[PDB]
Formats: C-alpha cells, structure tokens, sequence
C-alpha cells in the first residue's frame, strides 16, 4: 500500500552505493548502512579508520553480547575482518521495531571503506547459504522477520539523479527507498512483474532473451546466465559474463556507430563528454533484458535506456559519463545502474523477485524504461547453468 514513514529512506548513488540510517546498540549508536542484496552479512566499522567520522563502540552498549569468534572475508575487490556478536538494532525510518541480531564488528579491512561514501557498514540482505563464516549466522533479514510480524518482503526504490551530486548535495538529496515488510504503491507505474528466486542464496534469477533496441543478442540463453544471474544492489554495473558482454558491446558500438568513442570508454574505464545538455541520447539503444516469468512457457522483458547504463560523472560545465556495463567472470550481475530503472520487489514470501518501472527513473522525452508482458518462452529451465 503506502509506507510514508519509509519512502525516501535512502541515500548515496550507484557508484558509492545506496545507505540506510540504522542504529546499534543500548543506548543507540546512529551508522549509515549499505544496502547490499549482494552478501548475508551484517557487518559495522568497530574501530578507527581513516574514511570513518564514526564507528560501533561496543564497550559503550550494554546489550553489546560477545560471540567470541571472528570472520574473516576475502573478497574480489577487497578484505574485512571482525569480531561476531550481537545487539538490539533498528532502522529508524523503518518498521517500528528493535531486534536482536548478528554484527560483525570489523577490526581491520582493506579497499572496503570508501572515501565519502557516508557509509559506515554494511547490511547484507541475501540468504544465510552465503553468510560468513557459515550459513549458522543467522543474516539480520531473517532476524527481523523471526522476531516481528513484518512481512517476509522488501522493496527497493534507487533513485539516480541522471547528473553529478557533488559532497553536499549527494548528503542533502533523497537517493531512493528501501520499504521494509511492504510494496509501496507511488514508487513505480504500471504493473509489478514477477521472475521466481531460482535459489535462495545470492537472489538468482533466469534470463530467457536479450536484446539491443529490439534486435535479438541471439546467444543460447545459458550463455546469460552462466554461472549465474543475480539481483545485487552492491554492484554499480550491469555486469555482464565475458562472451555476453562481448557480444553486446559489439552491438551496442553498432547502434551507436554514428560517434566513435575511445576503447577506454568501452572498458568502462574513461569518461566521456559533451556540451551541457547536448548528451546524444538517441543514438545509444534501449538494452532489454527478458526474466522467465511465473506462469509456464511465459517471460517478460525489462527494458533499460543509455540513462541508466550511461553513469554521470565529474569531468566544467560538460556533462560526461562512465560506461557502466562491465565484464564478469561470476555471471551476470543486475547492479544498482539496472536497478535505478526499476521498483524492485524482493518477495521472499513468494520466492519470486517483482519489477516495475520506477516513479524515479532517469528518461527523456522520446524514450522511457518499461516493463512489459507476457512473451511465449519455450524451454526456459534450460536457460540456467548446473555445475
Ligand atoms: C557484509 O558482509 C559481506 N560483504 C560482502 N561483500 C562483497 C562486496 C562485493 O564485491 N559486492 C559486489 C557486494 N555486492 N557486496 C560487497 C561490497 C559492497 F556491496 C559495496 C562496497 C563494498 C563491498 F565490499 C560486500 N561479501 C561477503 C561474503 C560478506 F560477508
């Protein structure tokens, strides 16, 4: 229905990353959280760090209980280690509750805390399956709905501002909604359409068909989804399995070929510019991907415009983006720049993930996002990867 007390409950952009306030501890102690589908974990700066104005005092709570045990979690792009234990916590522009639940409390990290982010910690929204150091540490989601009567479900609204947000204003402006226990319907327009969670671990989904302003990729589907698909709101890019991406950036450059852009640029790596307000949108294409759909042989198809692919970044009075579709060795990844487009349903409830076009995505004149259905879809369980 409508959950004013949460809407507009978020902050940050899809390069930093999307935070909520949250508080830890007796008495509380206010942190700005990440919002992250992409991990399990809840896990909090404990100790000093150069980038943090603040961090959980663990001393100075007196529901602080100690798990004597410590995580270690070595990632990709970076490290964090801590100390389990748990607290009372609560968000307070949330449900109105407090629960018992897990933190790390972290020790010592490296390339995780980043420079004006505003973010002290981390809430890992994804299953226990991928919670550290095993699937025993009960993930704060689970916590929440174990403890209260909210409903096994969340929303998320990421909202891009389609321009630069220098340090004051990304602090001041509103960056979106995470709906605890609820779909709020003034967050999108048009209807919710469902793909199912394939596996309760990341939130796994199936891509059936991909297309580049309607022109079929024409790969095998399992090629989308190896090793896997998932919904992860930690990541800024759509990322996209090596063959994939190479096939769609080849297209991509084809739609596009009346400009010719630096190899940089493709690797996501250079920005590129143009005068204020000339951005040619039109010459990029509409990207839409196709999720199996809940109903036998049916699909559905979101569709994402070169204002959500396209990441605005600081050069000037230019306007210059980030190409923000990359290449992934672990599947595919539906980053934050995919999720700015949408009103995005994490049903776990249902076991099935809901999309919608957001009340707050970035479009022109010509063109909006969409998502639209049904498509007759034959075979699509042999779109998903095994082994
Ligand atoms: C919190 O707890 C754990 N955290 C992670 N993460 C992995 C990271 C990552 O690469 N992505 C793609 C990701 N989705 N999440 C991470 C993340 C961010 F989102 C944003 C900023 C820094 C980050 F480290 C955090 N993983 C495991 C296993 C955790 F226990």
């Amino acid at each position: 229905g409508s959950f004013v007390e949460m809407v507009d409950n978020l902050r940050g952009k899809s390069g930093q990353g999307y935070y909520v306030e949250m508080t830890v501890g007796s008495p509380p102690q206010t942190l700005n959280i990440l919002v992250d589908t992409g991990s399990s974990n809840f896990a909090v700066g404990a100790a000093p760090h150069p980038f943090l104005h603040r961090y959980y005092q663990r001393q100075l709570s007196s529901t602080y209980r100690d798990l004597r045990k410590g995580v270690y979690v070595p990632y990709t792009q970076g490290k964090w280690e801590g100390e389990l234990g748990t607290d009372l916590v609560s968000i307070p522009h949330g449900p109105n509750v407090t629960v018992r639940a897990n933190i790390a409390a972290i020790t010592e990290s490296d390339k995780f805390f980043i420079n004006g982010s505003n973010w002290e910690g981390i809430l890992g929204l994804a299953y226990a399956e991928i919670a550290r150091p095993d699937d025993s540490l009960e993930p704060f989601f689970d916590s929440l709905v174990k403890q209260t009567h909210v409903p096994n479900l969340f929303s998320l609204q990421l909202c891009g501002a389609g321009f630069p947000l220098n340090q004051s204003e990304v602090l001041a402006s509103v960056g979106g909604s995470m709906i605890i226990g609820g779909i709020d319907h003034s967050l999108y327009t048009g209807s919710l359409w469902y793909t199912p969670i394939r596996r309760e671990w990341y939130y796994e989904v199936i891509i059936v068909r991909v297309e580049i302003n309607g022109q079929d990729l024409k790969m095998d589907c399992k090629e989308y989804n190896y090793d896997k698909s998932i919904v992860d709101s930690g990541t800024t890019n759509l990322r996209l399995p090596k063959k994939v991406f190479e096939a769609a950036v080849k297209s991509i450059k084809a739609a596009s070929s009346t400009e010719k852009f630096p190899d940089g640029f493709w690797l996501g790596e250079q920005l590129v510019c143009w005068q204020a307000g000339t951005t040619p949108w039109n010459i990029f294409p509409v990207i839409s991907l196709y999720l199996m759909g809940e109903v036998t042989n049916q699909s559905f198809r979101i569709t994402i415009l070169p204002q959500q692919y396209l990441r605005p970044v600081e050069d000037s009075q230019d306007d210059c983006y980030k190409f923000a579709i990359s290449q992934s060795s672990t599947g595919t990844v539906m980053g934050a720049v995919i999720m700015e487009g949408f009103y995005v349903v994490f049903d776990r409830a249902r076991k099935r993930i809901g999309f919608a076009v957001s009340a707050c995505h970035v479009h022109d004149e010509f063109r909006t996002a969409a998502v639209e259905g049904p498509f007759v879809t034959l075979d699509m369980e042999d779109c998903g990867y095994n082994i």
